[PDB]
């Protein structure tokens, strides 16, 4: 339902079966590509309409200041800091621009992360306490240990006691950004033939890397 | 450079002393720093270490580390002291061994000497654009964007990089080298590749971006 690594394509997706292979391999081959096939036709049309409207120079890309104008699921408004992390899930060579398919995926990633926060606010307090962060990330497919969980709150909560939607979205941006970093590292053919993605093993990477931000 | 340190005559250990070092010391990336410490420097570090190790545990904790008088007047903030500990302490023990300290100290002196070498106008500061070549000389093959971020991350708003900023930078780079070992010694990735500075630099660039 929420696992980033095995999102089922939906009925009534905006793409027909052959369209998948019309996508450039650049998009096709990415870890986040399955997000695209969970977007229904009407959400696609809406996202497309928006992007064309902000894309005043007709470049086919957004940069961070256009991204921050976005009207995101749950009324999420992006901080500069979080918008940068979000761009960097997709912009892995610091162009400072994302494509339309990358934006589509970012938007659907935000919706999934929103929905997940709401699902986990079982007591309807409107926030997550820091000890609630770990099982929620686990549902998304990020397997971390308790120390990494509590450091994530520290790092991204801007001093607040609990984890509001803004802090959750920053944590999820960082976690996905880190997933793209892992790809970029291990894409390097110096490491030899690439091992398949394993969430348990990735989690150890996320633990070690999160420590470095302290 | 950091990965290819020349042995010095008058090292504090003789040739047989090297094979009696503990395996958890011998098989680290930083081991070769130890054989660059002259005899008189050893007895100095030894004497100091024994002095601050108040309960005679044979270990050093962060508060005692921060009492150190380091090369060139370096003073470690709590945050830089933590990074320094983490080069060595990679499983959150909260302390380091005598030998781990010796290595940290010599690492500091190496960074200091390199700072001096690159401070061409003896201003006691490096300009942002001067950071990259000095890091390359140390063995950290990073790109310009990475160098400028490291400055901005660690400079406390200053436009320049003083020695204390330089050591914070160096601590982070070294900390990341230990992290690299941590990640890659996981049997899932297979036998670790021989260390390569050019490939490690790419890692350091990617990881540094995550801090922004
Ligand atoms: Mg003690
Ligand atoms: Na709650
Ligand atoms: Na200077």
């Amino acid at each position: 339902n929420f696992c980033l690594w095995n999102l089922q394509p939906i009925q009534g997706s905006w793409m027909g079966a052959a369209c998948i292979y019309q996508m450039p391999p650049s998009v096709r081959n990415t870890w986040w590509f399955p997000l695209l096939n969970t977007i229904p036709l009407d959400q696609y049309t809406r996202i497309y309409q928006w992007f064309m409207g902000v894309d005043r120079d007709r470049s086919g890309t957004l940069e961070i200041n256009e991204l921050m104008m976005g009207q995101f699921p749950g009324g999420i408004r992006l901080s500069p800091q979080t918008a940068l992390r979000m761009m960097r899930i997709f912009d892995t060579d610091f162009n400072g621009h994302i494509s339309f398919y990358e934006f589509m995926a970012m938007y659907k990633f935000m919706e999934l992360a929103y929905n997940l926060f709401v699902m986990n606010d079982r007591n309807r307090s409107g926030t997550l306490e820091p000890h609630e962060i770990l099982p929620a990330l686990q549902q998304l497919g990020f397997y971390i240990n308790q120390r990494t969980s509590l450091l994530l709150h520290r790092l991204f909560a801007r001093g607040m006691a609990f984890c509001d939607l803004n802090c959750w979205i920053a944590i999820c941006a960082f976690a996905a950004q880190t997933r793209s970093a892992y790809q970029m590292i291990f894409m390097n053919p110096y490491y030899g033939p690439m091992k398949p993605f394993n969430p348990m093993e990735f989690g150890k990477f996320l633990d070690v890397v999160t420590s470095l931000l302290e």
